[PDB]
């Protein structure tokens, strides 16, 4: 129920160019949380503009989705207690120049428009995103041979 | 032409339940290859005989089948100059005891049959094992910004 | 003196079966504080009794000691200016959720009842621990040949 | 000229002395930032003055000259968005005993007189400092391919 | 049974005096070998002069001991299948400068006479040197939740 | 004396632009040599043309000397006993593609016209690029603190 929480986590253009993806998905490994879906895509703008439609009648939306669209993304779903919320941390401040040195964005970059990463906000999000970028059939379901060693 | 080759990598079922990916994933980003492909997926029977079909006549064929189709596999496809012979030396020999330390095997696993990782031996298989696990749709083609600081 | 505090850090059954052992002796090392003892054992309930001695009225304490007793664990003790205090700092919160990325819980776990290691709270209680988990003979003495690289 | 700013950053001799010299360029090169100029030297006492000159009332500035011409040093400049701050959440509170795990102090040191790492407080005083130990000449002005990944 | 076998490993006291205890604990756990024993020493010459035995009649055996009773080392026993050999082959040659990058001694020392680590040369002198080092109470019988994911 | 060699070690502008040098150097501290002498710069061609002048009369020499002239280079000088050779085995086979894992070339590179770095092939010829590129000034004297652990 808890334990089955799942988030959003996205690698942007500038993380798969910048080669992270791996260390991105090896900090999450490492923490104990799971894999449920993982792919390797180019992002359509049509596609980003349903991900950023908050950002609609914000100034320059169109500069935003082009920058999404320059490039390969890694979307993927982790699953795990309170992993929205924990993902979030990891990932540390959206702006990097806030962000804490051991947290993703404070270890690997430096400017707002270049954050490498996208995580979910709160879990309604998370509900939403992992819609628009999966179908149900991607998302994996197994069990860990050390799930009992993490959770009580 | 000749940087354009292509192999496929996959990380098998002990390599996800041990938390392998992301390390996997980075050994080939810090070399300087190319990620083309990938996604986590739960193989079916139908098409593990398929990628096995060659070990068709083998008395170890079925239960290798049932093993591979024992929990999920992150299937990926990688492009460089020279990348099956090379993504194969980084893999080291396919029994984890011959491996030698520095590569995947000898440095994450023991036995054969729990041996974290599969790779191409030749382009004639890569290219069939290529086709028989991605949909043309999801090979992505991009260009890294360090392109000519890697070949010239 | 100052520079003489010990305190005691133990890895949990859950660090163990992780295989986190090493990594987190190496977050010590690095560090600049001395290894004073070190082993691994199957801890009796006697002794883990004698160790949680004060929640022994507490209603989870029995599910405590059974659980501290269902696999080894890796009792240490580490010397050095401030190490209880700084040692409490570099393992984070007790409960993983709250600890910060950087730290031992914050990287490697993620429920309270599963928080992979032990440190003791004050130079009391880290004097008590260490005198229930070692003998006098089992603390070694030795200089460091880096010391004066360490300290003023 | 935002994304140009500059600041100075030395290894002192403890940091030399244990080793820490690569981690160190590491940490600050897979953030994002420019290495501008780098050198490994004995500083002179003449030199270490000027460098403390703005702790010449400090009773504790002369042991302090005298530790720092105590072995080599690796002063280097670093450039990008907001360096001079950025780089001092880096290495951390001055006191090592303040810094917290994820940061250069808090992960490889333990006490103010030993601290490994100096780093520039303030554009002003960063502008003298980078003057003081380099040359103009030593002062390399290139630019990084994967720019635009970085910075918008 | 095969998967049973033991083999001692001891870091020397250059190795616990250049801080590689950790790094190479982490080794054996990465890679799937089950810890079984392990404790922190000062080793008399008594004890040194019965694991070097053989070597009595050897001009430089008084030196040796001498060595190996200046300072403290880290004692231990890991199992898995032919855990000897591959031990051995993770370590390299005895002498460093004929180690490979990749093992121990490869990649962490120079000079044979400083090579920071021992490791049984066979299963026979594997047996003689646990009962040599350790009692039976000192060795831990457990079961990794990772076993299947191993072993075939 | 034989402890006291030295070898001409630099990071190619291949190695500057895909942020390696940290790594590059960490491997070199970590094996226990001593750096003697580091710099960025960027080489003339005046000074790159006497570097190679071997390559003089071969084909294609200018397009040589204009590839080493496009980028910041890191020259260095590392003493220990053996380094010319033991660096050359750390650096692996001069085409990338025969380097084994575990190497610099080998985890690093692809392409031996991007093959990161160089490292003297010779005493003879680490005396003279050493000359070459750095002033008998520039060349630190020092003692680490743990010498008596790395060489007996």
């Amino acid at each position: 129920a808890a334990n089955k929480e799942r988030t959003f986590i996205m690698v942007k253009p500038d993380g798969v160019q910048r080669g992270l993806v791996g260390k991105i998905i090896e900090r999450f490994e490492q923490k104990g949380f799971k894999l449920v879906a993982l792919k390797f895509t180019w992002a359509s703008k049509e596609l980003l503009e349903k991900h950023y439609a908050d950002l609609s009648a914000r100034p320059f939306f169109p500069g935003l989705v082009n920058y999404m669209n320059s490039g390969p993304v890694v979307p993927m779903v982790w699953e795990g207690l309170n992993v929205v919320k924990t993902g979030r941390q990891m990932l540390g401040a959206t702006n990097p120049a806030d962000s804490l040195p051991g947290t993703i964005r404070g270890d690997f970059c430096i400017q707002v428009g270049r954050n490498i990463i996208h995580g979910s906000d709160a879990v309604e999000s998370a509900e939403k995103e992992i819609a628009l970028w999966f179908n149900e059939k991607e998302l994996v379901t197994w069990t860990p041979a050390a799930k009992d060693w993490i959770y009580e």
